């Protein structure tokens, strides 16, 4: 199947299961929504997983296009569908071959979800301070602690938990945990203000025991940073998709709205806003594609796992999320006033799109964290 | 009671009835919420209505402070409680003595709401194009048409409707209508994204008959512009109140959030944001008060109704709502990213405050409409006369 | 005469001596320009100095209107003419009666300038770290050190220098120094990017000796903060004046520029920008007037000097300079693109007005300094109190 | 000659002839400055001209890197050196072989400048209203009219003038004119507020006669739009280079400025600003490269001239100039306040860089014009 044919399948899924269903998608309905099963039936679930595990092995450049099309429909749906790339990419590069086969093989075959548990309430983004601990006890690993936010965990097949070693407090380990391990408790689902088609949870571990072979190889904080390269780029692509939707929603309104005796699409102030939007969308698209191409070129190296350990955070993954999160938010903010009073009602979608797009600058590192990281890694040394 | 004790009563009301009860206020609950009757128990309902019409006669300058305090708790509650100033000010200035005694005379003692119906879907802000018509039938006026948005109408005691005459080339008339006039239908309540403690309705008229004496005296679109001077200033005051709440929510979060081994209130980036917020709040407050003082000075003139026909839209009422609506949105927008992931949840109030404060730049004229009005009314005539000219 | 007649005199001065003379004012010519002596002849120099010293004693509210009219013509001319209020207000409240008669009397009668020397290179705005010292030597004070920027000093009658005592753990003192004091050296004039009708200097002291009675009474850094209340409000009023000029320059251009077959003043995008400008000018004006009225109400109190030591920096003086500096810069930035290519030449004044208005957010404390000061003085203590 | 080697030559030229010389560069000195002859001596003048006319034939992608390096030193020097691409690309695609041999050949070998005269005062960007006229007189063309702004004209070898046909008012023609043609008058040099190492002129024509074959083939307004694809992308690349310089000036100041007991490079507000600048520079770079790569792919087609007549303005050329002009101005605006009082003096370069970068959003179409063009061409039709 061609790349163009796959994108048409995604576009038909959006038109068929998302567009016109903003009501249910924005309702924080019992998870998972049936539409996720419908996406499974496309054959495109986990589309990035390598062919060695029965996946399609699609590159991140193609993923940018897929995610932009999904998020045009609903950013919470796109998020839920691409975010497992964070977990699978960490397992792909730093798990043993037997661990990869135990978890990734079934993930693809069963059309399932997985999740990564990094965030904690008190540590915040200062991840050296995380308090979730992992202890060796014979042939098992023992997890204890509370993890603040993780998406899809309740219906995931397995999780990767970033933990600090109690044995050596200077050591951090990523630990694979199956969903129904003893001692794993889903504490609650968060009442998110947007992306309300996604489900995000607080999770607690108390004497949670898993086999010793379940740890990934490497500093868990460095592995997390590497896994976030893919998800940060696709969060940027999601913001691009919402901005495209906002543009199209403005044009649909402008065709029928009258001002000064003509459709609003003929008005100079409106034209100026939409031309600025289109410029911004063009730049966001080129930035996402540049970042994805760089990601794919590195992942194609036969030594990619070792190369990525040296690299850590990819500069253009950080800058793509920063730029697209800021720009799509600014587009939504402008458009939130372009529909008069009806734009202040749920009869128009712009209110939802604005809440949805707000996630991009917040999740996986806010812009204070990421500005500092870009500065320390790519300005100070240069 | 002093002005200071009245504001203490308003603050106590917000503390007792609004703060901590944000869930019900954001729920679009069946209207009117019981808290509006509880506000009437303070003695402050319709606080601006002149002494000559049975009210406390508080000035708009004091109203700015009252609204700011109410909106600090909830902008939709504030909005519901001050918006009738638009209606009562038009009737007080331009209604006949008989009409004023019939509708304004009892309003304060009844603790009643009233509403103004200007907006329409097809006309937009081009109200010269309104399609709600008023036709004369002997000593009676007959209304027909659909009005797009009006706040509190369902539980209001009476309304003022802006209509175009069906008997004249281009004549506009403000017509007073009791809530239960036959022919008046409340079509639906709007599912608003914020201010969900306020209730706003679409309303239709079919052969709705009222006495000819129910028409206010004057060009109805000019009367509406004059009435909007007060509500535009108080919308600005509401945005100021929400901005003060956002500042305080940031400080409360910063006291217990840790960064680099110390509370966030010690961080330089945080301090910079809050110092900027405080500057913007100070500027908003001085603009609202300046606009209100100017309004009060005109309204105290003995010929105020005649003066206001000549003046029309007050420049600083327009610029107050423009500035405060923009600034408070910018503050909420900045603050929406200052709480990390928990700020993306309903565990924090910022998401609600962002939806609430968004109303200020939209309602009673968006900023494209208001920039053009300021330009045409004040910039163009001035440009004739400048030292650079 | 009346306040309106006074403002007409200022407007006439601007129309006759400033407007149309962009080239000379922007040239960093030998200072002071002759137009300053022309202004002296109006009888309005040092218009704020109290009548007890021969001055007109005009309030800061009126000063806002005067300065905005001057700055409409040229922000550097306005700056040069109002900035001595920083120095004279400190001397007026915290100098001895003898010191006030020795310096303020002649300043008015002789139509002179004076300056305040606070800023230093190494200390920056962290003026607790200033390295300019003052040492007692019997009944005389001895000053040593380098001061970074001070306006009009070379042709000023006298200065007030903020110094750190060499005889105390941490004592700061404001010291009056006559221009002809031996040991006072004007190192150089700064080649400023805008306000090139003003002259600002680096100044050094070496064994510069003055009588002990030349010291003002009080913590020198607090006195400075109090003196800056007036000058910060008037910097705000200057930015307001420049914003008014930018609005008017846009309207004059728009009347004769054609677009889509009609004057640009009929265009919707233009109307929106100018409506936004006018909103911002109105808000700036009301902020400046509020700050000035609060300043005037405090200064009218019989115990004003004592009250001001307790109050220090005035919240609305800081917020006025912050707001007007940011807003006038935003207006100039927008306008710098509104004239097409001719706007990128000296045939239009917008390039100069942009450079001129840039001063307002930089001078007398940048916005990083001022946001932090507003935060520490007004946000942190009131967070002890709030309904939430 | 590797590409990295060529870029090293450019960087060495910037270090030798530009850095530390802001005084002279900002002074609107007698033009052309001697440094342009020094650039000619590198062998890189007119580096984009195809090898068919003796040029190096470098693509626009490499040109983006070259211009960014030049503009890092001085945007006005960069502008003067790359802007002839507008003129040469028009002649290359729409001139006859004889015209190309007559004007493009010698341009490369003689290391000269050429210029395009499009803008007019009364027409503004409403170019259908241009009033400069061209009339046929036998086998010759007669030009009459005043052109508002043209860069390097006084020392150019030749010009392309956009004119309206006096015979058929519906027709627009691009006409090549030798600099020394009788009837061509350089009226004045504009006193520009920035890029004061460049020279831009008002030019008038009175009975200016040239051979008929000096005309390019095609609608002159469409040809101008096509030529502007390259120059608009390189204006964006110039703004990028100035933004990189501003970042570096901030870092050099922050290393020696003290704040709360530590160098300013340790301060959180400063780090936030510079991290934001670096993100914006990365995005600008990737947008310029994407636009240049699309330009190069189209220019490499055998039928490029025909393809480009259909295409007209390239979307990503417009969006690159729009984005980079806005972003680099915003960076300059923020930095103009980051140096305290010394930043308000000519002891610091930020004042000049601010004036320099201001050109990018203004020249070759302001953003009101370009937002409307992007809207009409790329938003409205895509139903
Ligand atoms: C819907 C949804 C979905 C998910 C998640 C959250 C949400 C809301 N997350 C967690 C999310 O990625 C996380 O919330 C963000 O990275 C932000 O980190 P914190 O909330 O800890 O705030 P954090 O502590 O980083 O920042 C909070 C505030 O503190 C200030 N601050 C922080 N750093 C600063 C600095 N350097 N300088 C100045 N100020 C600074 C700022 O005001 C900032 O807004 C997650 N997690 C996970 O592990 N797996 C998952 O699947 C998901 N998915
Ligand atoms: C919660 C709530 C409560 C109320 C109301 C609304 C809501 C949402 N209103 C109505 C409200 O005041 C009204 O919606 C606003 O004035 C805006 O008018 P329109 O919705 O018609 O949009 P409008 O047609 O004015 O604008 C829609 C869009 O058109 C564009 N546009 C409009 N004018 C333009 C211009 N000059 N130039 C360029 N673009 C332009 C802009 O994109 C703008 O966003 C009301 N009404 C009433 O009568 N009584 C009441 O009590 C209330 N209360
Ligand atoms: C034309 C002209 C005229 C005058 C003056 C200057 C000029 C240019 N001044 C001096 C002027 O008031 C002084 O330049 C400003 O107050 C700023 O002080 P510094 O230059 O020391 O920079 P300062 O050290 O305050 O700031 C420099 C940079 O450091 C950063 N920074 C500083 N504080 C920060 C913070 N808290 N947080 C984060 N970042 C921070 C910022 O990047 C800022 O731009 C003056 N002086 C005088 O005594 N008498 C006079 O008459 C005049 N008049
Ligand atoms: C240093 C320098 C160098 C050069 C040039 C200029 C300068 C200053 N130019 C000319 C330059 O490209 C030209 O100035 C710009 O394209 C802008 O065109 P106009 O100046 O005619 O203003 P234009 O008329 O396009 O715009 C002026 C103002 O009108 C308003 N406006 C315009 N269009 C609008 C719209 N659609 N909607 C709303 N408002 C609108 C805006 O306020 C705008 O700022 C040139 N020319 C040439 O032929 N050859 C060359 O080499 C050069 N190089």
């Amino acid at each position: 199947m061609s790349e163009s044919e796959r994108l048409g399948i995604v576009r038909d899924f959006v038109a068929r299961e998302i567009l016109g269903r903003e009501g249910i998608l924005d309702s924080l309905a019992d998870a998972p929504l049936a539409l996720y099963e419908r996406f499974a039936e496309t054959g495109l679930m986990n589309w990035w997983v390598p062919k060695e595990h029965g996946g399609l092995g699609l590159g991140l450049e193609e993923s940018v296009r897929i995610v932009s099309e999904l998020a045009y429909g609903d950013a919470g749906v796109a998020f839920t569908l691409f975010l497992p790339v964070l977990t699978t990419s960490m397992i792909g590069w730093y798990g043993s071959e037997e661990l990869k086969e135990r978890f990734l093989g079934p993930l693809v075959a069963r059309r399932g979800f997985c999740a990564t548990l990094g965030s904690e309430h008190e540590a915040g983004s200062e991840l050296a301070r995380i308090s979730t601990t992992v202890r060796r006890d014979g042939d098992t690993l023992v997890l204890d602690g509370t993890k603040a936010f993780s998406t899809s965990t309740d219906f995931a097949r397995f999780l990767v938990v970033i933990a600090r070693s109690a044995d050596d407090p200077a050591r951090y380990t990523a630990v694979t945990v199956p969903r129904d391990a003893p001692g794993l408790r889903v504490d609650k689902r968060w009442d998110v203000i947007g992306m309300r088609a996604s489900a995000t949870y607080q999770v607690s571990f108390s004497d949670c025991r898993v086999p010793g072979d379940n740890a990934l190889n490497g500093n868990g904080l460095r592995l997390l940073e590497i896994g976030l390269n893919a998800s940060r780029i696709l969060i940027a692509a999601s913001a691009l998709g919402v901005a495209r939707r906002i543009r199209d929603v403005c044009m649909e309104y402008g065709k029928t709205k009258s001002l000064k005796g003509a459709p609003l699409v003929k008005d100079g102030v409106f034209a100026g806003r939409l031309g600025q939007f289109e410029m911004q969308i063009d730049v966001m698209a080129n930035q996402c594609l540049a970042a994805a191409r760089a990601y794919d070129a590195t992942a194609a190296r036969p030594d990619a796992a070792r190369v990525l350990l040296r690299q850590g955070a990819q500069k253009s993954a950080l800058t793509a999320k920063m730029f697209c999160g800021q720009t799509a938010w600014q587009i939504a903010s402008t458009a939130s006033e372009m529909f008069g009073g009806i734009g202040y009602t749920h009869d128009m979608v712009i209110g939802k799109l604005l809440r949805d797009v707000r996630h991009a600058s917040i999740i996986e590192g806010g812009d204070d964290v990421l500005r500092d990281l870009v500065y320390q890694r790519f300005v100070v040394p240069t």
